[PDB]
């Protein structure tokens, strides 16, 4: 829950808006994003994401 840093590339996700475009449903918290996906427009996989304190 809440939102979340990339690691680098600097894409936050936000899980109340999902990354369905890309395959993760909004309301997906970024532990239930499968580790299968993958930033929508960098190359690296879900890892050494810092929570977004909104
Ligand atoms: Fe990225």
């Amino acid at each position: 829950m809440k939102k979340y840093t990339c690691t680098v590339c600097g894409y936050i996700y936000n899980p109340e808006d999902g990354d369905p475009d890309n395959g993760v449903n909004p309301g997906t918290d970024f532990k239930d994003i499968p580790d299968d996906w993958v930033c929508p427009l960098c190359g690296v996989g879900k890892d050494q994401f810092e929570e977004v304190e909104e």
